[PDB]
């Protein structure tokens, strides 16, 4: 009966000369702070427990204890920041990579999970398990032929805990440690389970999300098709990491961008920028304000796949953040667009819902959209045709928007809606 104890009976129990009253103690402070309703996670601390568990993880003799004192710890550790340091300060990250080559998969799976909870709290912690040397026996654990062979839990916690080791930024995990991981992710990327799939697709996402360089050091392991592929997915647990993977990588260089545009993602993207998830919406619109940032073959890339149609869907009608999104798209489209393809964008109708965005009340989307509409007017410029976009943008209610713009708080928005007027409406 080691059911809701009271603080005071586990203390008592744990300070025995008893270890098998220590024991069930600790099995006692286990349940009571795995209850979800408001474990006393500080209760315990208080009671000075935690060197207590820290020091029961080193009983190698008495596999229980392990067990029992590594889940308390565990369920402390994922509490606050000040928990979790607690935790630390006993000693207990040592003891945990200790006991990840313990013979019992409990123990280990405890010790995973525990040295997950750790690193992901932040930076410092993680970089600190780094360095006591955490990788090395976490990865051997799953050095076996067939990933299939282990647990499906056991898999799953170790790909959260590797997730969580290249998580955080300011700074980002060390570059050898990177190097170090990658392999792996990269064989769990094409693993068959989901949770797998998901956490190792999240883990290449904040390996992506920082300069072109970490983005290269993903981008030649190869994962980019598989991380298409899986953009392509039904589970949306696997989706929004997948794609913020691709967001990241389009972010980089052009090159990088054209190995993702050559795996096929484009052709994923006209459900994802009709996605009944306004997240996949937002994020999907990013990435193509990304890639129409890039090169002219790589907008024309975007047209030949029909995606300009849902740009104009998404700027018409969508939350507000991915409107915005999609004005950028639009800017960066026409700044550095051929005039055949602002002429086509012309022809797809953008000319309406952007400019009914002019009367949202956030002064950002205003400057991208006039930069757009000045960019469209240059272009019919070098085809001599001012007038004809004067007539269309005042056929729809632009005029009146931009002429009540030139009276706005904001610096630019005044300058560039004047100087709109003054140059094509004159």
């Amino acid at each position: 009966g080691t059911v809701n104890w009271s603080v005071e009976d586990i203390v008592k129990g744990i300070n025995s000369n008893n270890l098998e009253s220590q024991l069930q103690a600790t099995q006692a402070a286990r349940k009571l702070l795995s209850r979800e309703k408001q474990p006393p996670i500080d209760n315990i601390i208080r009671a000075g427990l935690i060197p207590k568990f820290v020091s029961f993880l080193g009983k190698t003799d008495c596999s229980p204890i392990q067990f029992e004192s590594a889940w308390a710890l565990t369920n402390i550790a994922s509490g606050t920041s000040e928990q979790t340091k607690a935790v630390v300060d006993g000693g207990a990250i040592p003891a945990f990579i200790s006991l990840l080559a313990s013979p019992h998969a409990h123990i280990s799976e405890q010790a995973v999970w525990a040295l997950g909870n750790i690193a992901g709290d932040g930076s410092a912690f993680r970089d600190l398990v780094i360095k006591h040397g955490a990788i090395d026996p976490l990865l051997a654990l799953l050095a076996v032929p067939d990933l299939s062979t282990l647990a499906c839990g056991y898999l799953r916690n170790l790909t959260w805990t590797l997730s969580n080791l290249c998580r955080n930024k300011n700074p980002a995990p060390p570059l050898d440690a990177v190097e170090q991981i990658l392999p792996t992710l990269v064989r769990l990327l094409h693993h068959n389970d989901p949770e797998v799939l998901a956490d190792s697709c999240w883990a290449i996402s904040y390996l992506t999300d920082g300069p072109n360089e970490r983005i290269e050091m993903v981008v030649k392991k190869g994962v980019v098709p598989q991380l298409v592929k899986l953009l392509g997915a039904t589970e949306l647990p696997i989706v929004t990491p997948a794609l913020r993977a691709i967001g990241n990588i389009v972010t980089g260089t052009d090159e990088q961008t054209q190995k993702v545009i050559d795996a096929g993602a484009l052709a994923v993207f006209p459900s994802l920028l009709t996605n009944p998830k306004t997240n996949i919406q937002k994020e999907a619109t990013w990435t193509m304000s990304n890639i129409t940032a890039g090169r002219q073959d790589q907008i024309q890339q975007v047209v030949n796949h029909g995606l300009v149609p849902f740009l104009v869907g998404v700027l018409s009608k969508a939350d507000f953040k991915t409107q915005k999104e999609a004005a950028w798209a639009i800017t960066n489209y026409t700044s550095g667009g051929t005039v055949e393809q602002i002429v086509y964008l012309v022809h797809c109708g953008i000319i309406e819902p952007l400019m009914n965005l002019l009367s949202a009340k956030d002064t950002k989307i205003i400057q991208v959209i006039l930069d757009a509409i000045s960019n469209i007017f240059q272009a019919a410029e070098k085809l001599g045709e001012t007038e004809k976009l004067s007539i269309m943008i005042e056929e729809c209610g632009g005029l009146d928007k931009i002429e009540a713009l030139q009276r706005h708080e904001n610096e630019s928005v005044y300058k560039a809606s004047l100087n709109l007027i003054e140059k094509y409406f004159s």
